């Protein structure tokens, strides 16, 4: 009998309980609980700290990866590489941080090869940076309001062989990087991506990491333009079947969990 579940703020929309309840419903792990925690980035260490032992792990969202990150004392390589963390695995002395974020970008997108923009910089954009290349894109562009946190997205992105550069929102560069692009991957607010869906409603696929409220103003303006609209319920779905693995010893039931994805309003 055994627990997980996912910490974030705010967090009462999140559709992750009713994935992995399926998943362990389907791997014969009947007892095992999958709850919301409301946690912000500072109360997670004493939130993750106080859970009893039958806490095999628990998911993280926004605006708490990068908490999550620095709070495991073992780190798995991608963590490392992208420098957030989603997900939290509890280990025999301690806990160890991983990022799927990675496997959620690449999954919902399937294919990508050619020039890509990420809108944001928080715990999400680096997980975008590290999917896209892992895809095959030959160049990214990061477009965010914080210059200073996308000149790091920059060199991870240089770091992992793709060329890629900073673009701000405003100053009228963003028409001609969307014109380029071929796919874009938004971690920004969907209040935030509103005001600027008319200039970004010419990519040719839009990856939106949001999925509720939805749609989204960008997704409306993409689907409208006739571009490919990917909800951020297909990231979700591709980035828990490793959390799965990871909280069970596993394999994902990944039939089980596309069902429960299909049930879901
Ligand atoms: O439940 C959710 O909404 C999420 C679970 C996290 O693991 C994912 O990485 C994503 O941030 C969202
Ligand atoms: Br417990
Ligand atoms: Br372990
Ligand atoms: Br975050
Ligand atoms: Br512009
Ligand atoms: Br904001
Ligand atoms: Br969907």
């Amino acid at each position: 009998p055994k627990k997980a579940g996912v910490l974030g703020s705010p967090i009462a929309h999140s559709r992750s309980p009713q994935l992995h309840l399926a998943a362990y419903r389907a791997l014969g792990l009947h007892d095992w609980t999958y709850e919301r925690i409301e946690c912000g980035a500072a109360e997670l260490p004493v939130v993750v700290g106080g859970f009893g032992p039958e806490w095999v792990g628990v998911s993280v969202t926004m605006p708490g990866k990068f908490a999550a990150l620095r709070f495991a004392d073992e780190r798995t390589a991608r963590a490392d590489l992208v420098g957030s963390a989603n997900t939290l695995v509890r280990t025999p002395h301690g806990w160890r941080a991983d990022n799927t974020d990675i496997d959620g970008v690449a999954g919902a997108l399937g294919a990508a090869a050619g020039h890509a923009l990420v809108l944001g910089s928080g715990g999400t954009a680096p997980a975008a940076v590290v999917g896209l290349a892992e895809l095959g894109v030959t160049d990214i562009t990061v477009v965010a309001r914080n210059s200073d946190k996308a000149a790091r997205l920059v060199d991870l992105g240089t770091r992992v062989g793709v060329a890629t550069r900073f673009c701000a929102f405003d100053s009228g560069g963003l028409a001609d990087a969307v014109a380029a692009a071929e796919v874009l991957v938004s971690t920004i607010p969907a209040e935030v991506a509103a005001g600027y869906a008319g200039t970004l409603a010419a990519i040719p696929v839009l990856l939106d990491a949001i999925y509720d409220p939805w749609p989204t103003p960008l997704a409306a303006a993409v689907g409208s333009a006739g571009g490919r609209v990917i909800s951020g319920l297909q990231m979700l779905l591709h980035q828990a079947f490793a959390q799965v693995e990871q909280f069970t010893g596993l394999p994902a039931p990944r039939e089980a969990m596309t069902c429960a994805l299909a049930a879901l309003d």
